[PDB]
């Protein structure tokens, strides 16, 4: 196909929850668009100063009146600031803001990444939200400290998940609650976003449906990304603990 000059603004809003292939999708969108895609790893690795900004935004988010009202505009302005220079959103904390992002970026299309609910829960428990009594939680925390992440990082994860699930509080250690929230969330995205504007992706779908949806050619000779497995995250955590810096081990984790 011909090369065309793409606008550096949000073109793709991915509503998919953490552990549904968001990092692979981030990488895929960056391959297509040649501009950055937002993801929690963007915060971890490039923008830790954004943590307090997202926390503030979530704190004020209850005041969003679903469109435009005054306080809504103030919130939309901060969202647009956070996402300046990016061409897509994936993962927490952005995913729960999908309806709002649709208003802010009326010409953006929406994706929903999904998978088997139990595989999702298993993955979530290994990486994002281990149970309180799980010894592995201590290892995650130790590795995270090496990255400069503290309690405010976990607070952002918690609060952005509460926001996505529209719960005032949430028993994070309760598998049944999380499973119900996952199903309800995915159902609601599909009820809310007009089908013309939505593509539902299952893990393994690869380039074809995504590229068709976006009117772009399939990147030549480049496989669809498969990254961020829980096994890989376990190794990352262990290596951070072992070496006590990211820069010492980063050569071992390409595409991160
Ligand atoms: N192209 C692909 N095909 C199949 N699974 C993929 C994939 N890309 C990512 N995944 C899976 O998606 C999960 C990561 O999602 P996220 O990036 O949103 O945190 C991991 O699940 P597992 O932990 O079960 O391995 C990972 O293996
Ligand atoms: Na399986």
């Amino acid at each position: 196909g011909a090369m065309i000059e793409s606008s550096t603004t949000i073109q793709v809003i991915s509503a998919g929850l953490p552990r549904t292939g968001t990092k692979s999708l981030k990488n895929a969108l960056e391959i297509i668009y040649h501009k950055p895609c937002y993801h929690m790893y963007e915060i971890i690795f490039n923008k830790q100063s954004d943590i307090i900004k997202w926390q503030n935004l979530i704190h004020d988010s209850h005041m969003i009146t679903t469109p435009l009202t005054t306080k809504t505009i103030a919130i939309y302005d901060k969202l647009k600031e956070l996402l300046d220079g990016y061409i897509a959103t994936t993962d927490l904390p952005t995913c729960g803001f999908y309806k709002d992002l649709m208003n802010i970026y009326p010409n953006a299309k929406v994706l929903l990444t999904i998978r088997d609910k139990y595989d999702w829960l298993h993955s979530l428990r290994k990486v994002v939200l281990p149970k309180s009594n799980d010894p592995w939680k201590l290892k995650i925390e130790e590795g995270d400290k090496v990255l400069g992440l503290n309690s405010d990082f976990y607070k952002l994860t918690e609060d952005s998940l509460k926001f996505a699930f529209q719960k005032d509080d949430l028993n994070f250690d309760d598998d049944q609650v999380l499973l119900e929230c996952y199903d309800e969330y995915n159902r609601l995205v599909q009820e809310t976003v007009p089908s013309d504007r939505l593509l539902v992706l299952r893990l393994g779908d690869g380039w074809e449906p995504l590229c068709k949806f976006l009117n772009v050619e399939i990147p030549n000779g480049i496989d669809y990304p498969c990254v961020n497995s829980h096994h890989q995250m376990t190794q990352l955590t262990e290596q951070l603990i072992k070496y006590k810096s990211l820069d010492a081990i980063i050569h071992m984790f390409p595409d991160l």
